[PDB]
């Protein structure tokens, strides 16, 4: 079942002419913003420059530095005073995105499309544990779930006792939470004397944080739910950008509203088909403030072949991480997902871990699991196996410490996996 | 007024005669809808309320009042009249886990009616689509959040969903986005004027032109202080979750009484003792009936709010009745930082800690134009806990109170017998009100 079958299963040929029509429209609109008027002027970008989807490569990339330099409204193309109805924001000077009613409705429709794809219906009780206000996850899932017709529960962030009360009393069936907060809720259910596997919950929507497939499976087993990967960023509206189908194998990118490129961070050229590179995105249905070839700093790849769900829209792999998550120790580049890929395979460990960098030495603290009935000798042998598998993957020997369950701190938002004290 | 502009002129200046037949039509419809809920089906059954009981607006007095106690007893969905699974799109819940909260269930119709009322309110005080509207109200379950958000987008304003706190970020949004309309509780509007001068900005030389202030009692003088500090026009905004949230009653540009939208609400002023209508223009309890709500309508709901109907025609030309300021309540509820709290919510948290005594005192004070809530509770001599352990318990008390009442109080562990007795435990409100 599809929210918009004509688009979701649209032929690649028809998708291409839709992308080209909307790419030309986006460029004509964006030409009215002070920023893209100047960019187009200096690079000879006119109304005749785009004749094919490949002609987008004539236009230079938009970086986060360019957006900071033109903060707050240098990239606003429309009439903000008359048609601008919302401002959202993403250390530093946060960037803002300005939306028109058109832009909000397009965003809401994409979120309803995503929720419907993973089996959520108007009969579902949808609870949003994302922060509201300026955070796109709040109003983003709120409008999308109301668009679909769910009985929504705008719980917002924190207060786990109240979250559990709403789930129990309102019979919540669909929940939006960051993966680490979903684990925290399952723990508070047990603390309050409720079996986290015997609630009314059926579907979880998890995003914002990089996480392994096994981290998601741990969440699924903990709460007896089906959990789906949700991709988004403020620059691209917020949620509803890319989402897993019921196949749970790659996130379908809505190519009617986004032009996806996977560029080599060194050369600035497209990577060979299916290789890892920087995700570079162009809005195709945004009017107040469109973004052209925006360098997301997110590393991923395009998963090949058509998906068994019948949707023609391309699938991206699990986000490897963001460029700013990468840390260097002893001249060697390491991503925290490399450390998680190893830790999740050990069932004696918990889901909370912390990487500390000191003067260079790398410390990997990871909480012990409650299920563990292991003694010192057997747990110390497991700790030795971890230092070893970490030395083989990250190519540096870290210090590994098995810590008490609950000893590591829990973040208000996205969990902080790296503490650089150098 | 000839130069006066209306969001919905046909409704806003509608004759009292035409308003009466609109209220009667919608009152009959509300009663027929509410009869489908388990709660009103029972109430109507015991009191012989049928489809022929309401022939005039005065016939509403045949129906008994709906109290908060009744609602908590029918928690969560005893008063839901519509098809919640198919048409229910939102739940607004009051605070707490120590008792049954209040739940208001809305359909898309109910949200659109509520958004239209908020747009009507904002337009009345001169806000247009050309304005930059910043909402400093909390979002999530708080109706001021999503209420003004939908209302301001309906009007077409460039909205800034700032949400509560972080005054330096509030001032940054006002300066960088050129905010012209701001929704804030009166004490927070003063705080932002103070933070503006702390950061070296003249609070009178910003892009701000209009302020919408509500959630708590404030005097006309406290509003004038706000207008002088920020060089703005500030307007009183009334609402309650039960009645949607914001958009229920609002001042016009005359700044003399809050216009109640009688097309969506039937207003009664009742004696808190007798339950009978008060003499025209006297102070009494505000008893309200929804007239445009379908998923969960409320009939003759005892709000516990005390006010009076201001007499005479308004020069703005609107025919909808005006209520005076809400100065207080007939119940034991208190409001601090615009958040509603019952003393029982505090007591039900404290009793869980065996290191504490039974004697406690809630003090409400104003410190540098900001409100503070102090919870003093006596130590039990039964505890064998040292300083470090007690202080850890005091932090756990603050934490559990914060989660419960949705405001962070100051908690002080006092000596056994230090707090005075007389008796229900009192709320010492030392604020200028
Ligand atoms: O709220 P709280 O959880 O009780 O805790 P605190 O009282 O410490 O205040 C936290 C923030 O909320 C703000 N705040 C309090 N009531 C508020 C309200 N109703 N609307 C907006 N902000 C509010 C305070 O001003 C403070 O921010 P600031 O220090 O940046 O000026
Ligand atoms: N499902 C996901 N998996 C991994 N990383 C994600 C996922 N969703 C979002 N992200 C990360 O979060 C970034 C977007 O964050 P941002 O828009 O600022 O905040 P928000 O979390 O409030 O949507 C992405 O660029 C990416 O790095
Ligand atoms: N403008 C106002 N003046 C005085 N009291 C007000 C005003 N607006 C709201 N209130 C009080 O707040 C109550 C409604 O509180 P509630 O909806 O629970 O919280 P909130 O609107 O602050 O989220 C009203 O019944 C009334 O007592
Ligand atoms: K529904
Ligand atoms: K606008
Ligand atoms: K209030
Ligand atoms: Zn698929
Ligand atoms: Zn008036």
């Amino acid at each position: 079942q599809y929210w918009e079958e004509e688009i979701e299963i649209m032929s690649r040929e028809k998708l291409q002419e839709l992308q080209l029509q909307r790419l030309k429209k986006t460029i004509n609109i964006a030409a009215n913003s002070p920023y893209y008027k100047e960019v187009f002027s200096k690079n000879g970008i006119t109304g005749d420059s785009i004749q094919s989807l490949d002609d987008i490569r004539k236009i230079p990339f938009t970086t986060k530095s360019d957006m900071r330099a033109n903060y707050p409204f240098g990239l606003v193309a429309g009439d903000m005073k008359r048609d601008g109805v919302r401002i959202h924001s993403s250390t530093g000077n946060p960037t803002v995105i300005v939306h028109s009613q058109h832009d909000l409705d397009s965003w809401a429709n994409l979120v309803a499309r995503c929720l419907y794809m993973v089996g959520i219906r108007k009969t579902d009780v949808f609870q949003n544990s994302s922060g509201y206000g300026m955070f796109t996850g709040g109003l983003g899932f709120q409008y999308g779930a109301e668009r679909l017709g769910c009985l929504t529960v705008p719980a917002a962030a924190g207060n786990s006792k109240r979250q559990i009360k709403f789930i129990s009393d309102f019979k919540t069936t669909a929940l939006h939470a960051i993966p680490s907060y979903a684990i925290r809720l399952a723990e508070v259910f047990q603390e309050e004397g409720i079996d986290p596997r015997e609630t009314t919950l059926k579907t979880l929507v998890i995003g914002a944080e990089p996480h392994t497939d096994e981290q998601r499976r741990k969440i699924e087993r903990m709460l007896n739910v089906k959990a789906y990967n949700s991709f988004g960023m403020t620059e691209m509206n917020g949620p509803g950008v890319a989402f897993e189908c019921q196949e749970q194998n790659g996130m379908h990118f809505w190519e009617d509203c986004y032009l996806v490129e996977i560029i080599d961070p060194e050369t600035g050229e497209p990577v060979p088909e299916g290789e890892i590179g920087e995700l570079v995105l162009t809005t195709l249905d945004r009017e107040m403030m469109p973004l052209i070839r925006y360098r997301t700093r997110d590393l991923t790849r395009i998963l090949p072949g058509k998906c068994p769900c019948g949707r023609t829209h391309l699938r991206i792999d699990r986000i490897k991480g963001r460029s700013d998550d990468m840390f260097i120790i002893k001249g060697v580049n390491i991503f925290p997902m490399q450390v998680e890929k190893i830790l999740v395979q050990f069932p004696e460990l918990g889901s909370n871990y912390l990487i500390t960098l000191e003067t260079d030495e790398m410390i990997v603290e990871v909480e012990l699991s409650d299920l563990s009935t292991d003694n010192y000798i057997e747990l110390e042998k497991i700790r030795r196996d971890i230092i070893r598998q970490l030395k083989d993957e990250i190519l540096v020997t870290p210090k590994v410490k098995l810590v008490k369950k609950g000893s590591l701190p829990q973040s208000e938002g996205k969990a902080v996996r790296v503490k650089d004290l150098r």
